[PDB]
């Protein structure tokens, strides 16, 4: 089908999969960019849940 797959997704810079997610930026980050200059000031929060996990 159109995807293969579909788990988890992967920074376009990083290549990292994408677990986290910067509240100002607004978007999805990875391990590194957390704690990277570009968002190491930056309030990152989990994209994960209590319901699956
Ligand atoms: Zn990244
Ligand atoms: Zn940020």
């Amino acid at each position: 089908g159109s995807s293969g797959s579909s788990g988890e997704s992967l920074c376009p810079q990083h290549h990292e999969a994408l677990s986290l997610f910067c509240y100002e930026d607004q978007e999805a980050v990875c391990l590194i960019c957390a704690i990277s200059h570009t968002h190491r000031a930056h309030t990152v929060v989990p994209l994960s849940g209590p319901s699956s996990g």
